[PDB]
C-alpha cells in the first residue's frame, strides 16, 4: 500500500521507525529522539530522505514562458543554476503549492515541488504544457526518477565536500551543478534547504542512492533525521509548510511571501491571480502570516488566536515545541494591527487561553550561504 | 475545477454539451440524441476525444520484463507493433485497472490507460521503475503530451485513408504504425477501438490535434460522438468500463476476461495474481460477469439481480438501453450456475422486478478487420 523511496530497507537498517506520510512510508525518526536530532542538525548536519517530493523538468525553448504562466516569480530573469522559490497560483489568488525552480546549463527547467501535491502538480503543468503546444512552441514536461537526499547544517558542506571534486565555496545558496557524489555520476547538488541552516539537496540517481546515503553516512558529523525533526527545523526558520500554513485560500501576499512576486511580474500582471494579488501589496490585506512563541502548553494547529481582550482574531496553522529556543513557536493568520512583532496576543491552548507574542521570523537566525 | 482536452473549445464550437467526467470536462453529446449518435457510428463513423485517458511509453531493453511484472498477457509474444488488451493485477489477482499494451518497433512499449486511473496506475509504474532500476536493470517511464482521437464505425477506415499515404489494409486489428495524418506528422494510428466496430485511434501532437480532428471532421461521413454514445458502444459490444464493471475486488476470471491471461503465462501460472487467480480458472468461483436483456425501463447500476425463488444473487454493474437492438442491456454479476445463456432472472428496475434473460457477450456482434 505504502510506497517506498530507494532509501526504504536503509531506513529499516538504521533504526527507521517508519509512518505513513503522503501515501509513502517514512521515518517520523530513527533512534536519537527528535529533539536531539533537531539539536544535533544545527550544531553538525543531518541526512533527510526526501525522495518522495516530485522532481519534474520542463522542457524546450519556451520553458521559462510556460513556468512564468503558473508561477508568481520572475523566472527569466534567473542566471544559469540558480534557482528560486515560488509558487503556484490560482485565478483567485490562492496558492496551489510552493516549489523550488532552477534554471539549469542544461536547456532545462529542475522544478522540485511537494509530495502531497503530485497529482494536482503534475496535471497543472501536464496541462499548461499541452495548452501552450496547442498554441504552436516548444516545450515538453518529465517526470524524474532520481532520488533526493537533503545534508542540511553548518557542517554538512565539509561532509560532502569529500565526496565532491568541486569547490562548494563555489555554489551559493540556491544554484546548483551536475557532479559525480562519492563515485555516483550525474547527480544533481543544489544549495538548498528547509531548515533554516546551511545545507544542500542531492538529486540521484536511484541505482546510487543507498551507496550515496552509506557514504555520507560514514562521517560520524552525520546523524539520520526524519519527518519530526524536520518540521521542528523548519518552522523555526520560518518556512511555509503548504497545506497548513498556506492554501488554496491564502494569497503570497496575505502568506508573507510578498518577496516571492518578480518585480517584472508585478509590474507586467501576467501571473494567475494578478488581479487579486497586486491590490493587496497596497496593505489592502485583511490578514497576515507571523510567528508566535509562548511557554507552558505548546500551541497547536487550529487553535484560535485572540487579543488581549479576549476577541478570535486569527488562527494557528502550524506549532510545535522548539528545541533551539525552548519554547514553543508556531504560525498562523492575524489582522495587520497585531501582526508588529512583540504584539501581545492570546492563543487557545488545551481549552485555556494562554498568554502569546508575535515573534519576527525566522524564530532562529538562518545560516545560509552566500558569498 | 475540471481540467480540458486540446479539443476543449472545438467541442463548444460543435455544440458540445459539457459534463464532468473523471475529474475532466468532456461532452456528453452534441447537437444530435446520444442515440442517433451511436447509430450513426454503426453505420458509419464518429469520431471521439479520448485525449483524457493516459498515454506513456515504456523505455529500455528491460520494458517487457517490467510490463510483464504488473500485467497478465503474454507481452514477449506480441510481434513489433502488434497490441493487447490487459490488465493490471495485485497480489490478490484484484484489477486494478484495464489498459491497451503495445510493442512498438521503435524500441517502446506503447501503453494506454483510464483516464480516471492515471493517479493509480502512474504510481504503479513509476513505482516498478524505481525497483527494477534499483536492481541494475535499464528501464524507464515517459507520459506522452499527445491528445488521442478514436474513429470508429464502418467508414472509418475509407475516411482516414485520404489522410494518409499508407494502406490501412496492412494495418489489422491491434497493430499500429507511425504515419503522417493529414498533414501532421508523428501520430501514431491504432486499429483498435472500444465500439465493437472496426475502427482506429490516433496518438496526434497537440499542435496538429486541432487539425487533425478538423481535417477527419470535414467527410460527410464523419460526425462528432460524446460520452453517452461511448457508453451505449462499449456496453453492446460486451466491453468493461473499469470501476463499474470490474475494480480491484473482481479478478480476471470473476470479470470474465480470462482470455486476457497470456497463453503461455497462463498454463506456467506466471503472472501477478496466479495464487488466486488459477484456483478460479480451474472452477473454484463464486461470481462471473454476465450480459442481461429486458423490455421496459432500462437496467441500472446498483440493481439487484434475483432468481425466480425471490432469492438476491447479485447485481447490475452497468446498463443502458440498446439502440442498436431496440433493447436493454446490462452486465452484472452472478453465481456460475445461472451464468448459462438463456437463463430467467428478475431485476430490480425503478422498485419493481423485471423479467430478464442471460445474454451472450457482445450483444451486438463485432466488425474488427483480421486477416
Ligand atoms: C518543502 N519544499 C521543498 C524542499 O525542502 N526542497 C526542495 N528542493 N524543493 C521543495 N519544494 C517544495 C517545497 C517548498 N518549501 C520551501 C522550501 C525552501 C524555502 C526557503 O529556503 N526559503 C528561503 C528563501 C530562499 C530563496 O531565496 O529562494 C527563506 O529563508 O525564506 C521555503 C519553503
Ligand atoms: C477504455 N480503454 C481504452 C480505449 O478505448 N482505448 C485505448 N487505446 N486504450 C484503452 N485503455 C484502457 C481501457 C480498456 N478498455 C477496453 C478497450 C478495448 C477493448 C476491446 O476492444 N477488446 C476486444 C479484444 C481486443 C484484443 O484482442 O486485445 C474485445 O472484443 O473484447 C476492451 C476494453
Amino acid at each position: 500500500v505504502l510506497r517506498r523511496t530507494p532509501l526504504y530497507d536503509f531506513h529499516l537498517a538504521h533504526g527507521g521507525k517508519m509512518v505513513a506520510f503522503a501515501g509513502w512510508s517514512l521515518p517520523v525518526q530513527y533512534r536519537d529522539s527528535h529533539t536531539d536530532s533537531h539539536l544535533h542538525t544545527r550544531q553538525h548536519c543531518s541526512l533527510f530522505d526526501v525522495s518522495h517530493m516530485l522532481q519534474t523538468k520542463i522542457l524546450g525553448s519556451d520553458r521559462v514562458k510556460l513556468m512564468e504562466s503558473l508561477v508568481v516569480g520572475d523566472i527569466a530573469e534567473l542566471r544559469p543554476n540558480q534557482g528560486t522559490l515560488s509558487l503556484f497560483t490560482n485565478e483567485a489568488g490562492g496558492i496551489l503549492d510552493d516549489l523550488i525552480v532552477t534554471n539549469t546549463s542544461e536547456g532545462h527547467l529542475y522544478v522540485v515541488s511537494n509530495a502531497g501535491c503530485w497529482e494536482k502538480d503534475l496535471a497543472l503543468m501536464q496541462d499548461k504544457v499541452r495548452e501552450l503546444q496547442n498554441q504552436g512552441r516548444d516545450v515538453g514536461l518529465e517526470v524524474l526518477d532520481n532520488a533526493l537526499l537533503a545534508l542540511q547544517g553548518p557542517t554538512a558542506a565539509q561532509v560532502l565536500q569529500a565526496g565532491v571534486a568541486d569547490d562548494l565555496r563555489k555554489l551559493p545558496f540556491m544554484t546548483s551543478a551536475v557532479m559525480e557524489v562519492f563515485g555516483v555520476s550525474g547527480c544533481r547538488v543544489t544549495r538548498c534547504g528547509y531548515t533554516g541552516e546551511d545545507g544542500v539537496e542531492i538529486s540521484v540517481p536511484v541505482a546510487g542512492a543507498v551507496h550515496l546515503a552509506t557514504a555520507i553516512l560514514k562521517n560520524p558529523e552525520v546523524k539520520l533525521a526524519g519527518l519530526a525533526a524536520r518540521d521542528s527545523l523548519r518552522l523555526e526558520a520560518g518556512l511555509c509548510l503548504y497545506g497548513n500554513d498556506i492554501d488554496e485560500h491564502t494569497t503570497p501576499v496575505e502568506g508573507s511571501l510578498s518577496w516571492t512576486l518578480g518585480k517584472r511580474r508585478r509590474a507586467a500582471m501576467d501571473f494567475p491571480g494578478a488581479k487579486v494579488i497586486v491590490p493587496q501589496l497596497k496593505g489592502r490585506v485583511q490578514r497576515r502570516r507571523v510567528g508566535l512563541m509562548c511557554e507552558g502548553a505548546p500551541m497547536r494547529a487550529h487553535s484560535p488566536i485572540l487579543n488581549m481582550e479576549g476577541t478570535k482574531i486569527g488562527t494557528v496553522t502550524s506549532g510545535c515545541p522548539s528545541p533551539s529556543l525552548k519554547k514553543n513557536v508556531a504560525m498562523g493568520y492575524v489582522p495587520c494591527e497585531y501582526s508588529r512583532p512583540g504584539t501581545m496576543l492570546l492563543v487557545e491552548v488545551r481549552r485555556k487561553q494562554q498568554m502569546a507574542v508575535v515573534s519576527k521570523m525566522p524564530f532562529v537566525p538562518t545560516n545560509y550561504y552566500t558569498l
